[PDB]
């Protein structure tokens, strides 16, 4: 379940597609809980391409539905990513994800 709510602009229509490096100052946040991760901290803004596994499911579902410019704010289910395992010290099991995605990419 990959939740959508965008604050508004950008142009709405370069859409990211296969084969595509994008660029994406992302900031995470956790449900009733402080944050762990920000991109603007070390100022590397996380080059990435799209389709071969690199990121989690929900922050992969996310990109696609987003255009340059733009500014969401994901809600990433348990299952999709850790909620059974967990990422040992960081995210605990069962946790359910909050991003704030800005997507300002090339290609």
């Amino acid at each position: 379940g990959v939740e959508i709510e965008t604050i508004s602009p950008g142009d709405g229509r370069t859409f990211p597609k296969k084969g595509q490096t994008c660029v994406v100052h992302y900031t995470g946040m956790l449900q009733n809980g402080k944050k762990f991760d920000s991109s603007r901290d070390r100022n590397k803004p996380f080059k990435f391409r799209i389709g071969k596994q690199e990121v989690i499911k929900g922050f992969e579902e996310g990109a696609a539905q987003m255009s340059l410019g733009q500014r969401a704010k994901l809600t990433c289910t348990p299952d999709v990513a850790y909620g059974a395992t967990g990422h040992p010290g960081v995210i605990p099991p069962n946790a359910t994800l909050i991003f704030d995605v800005e997507l300002l990419n090339l290609e």
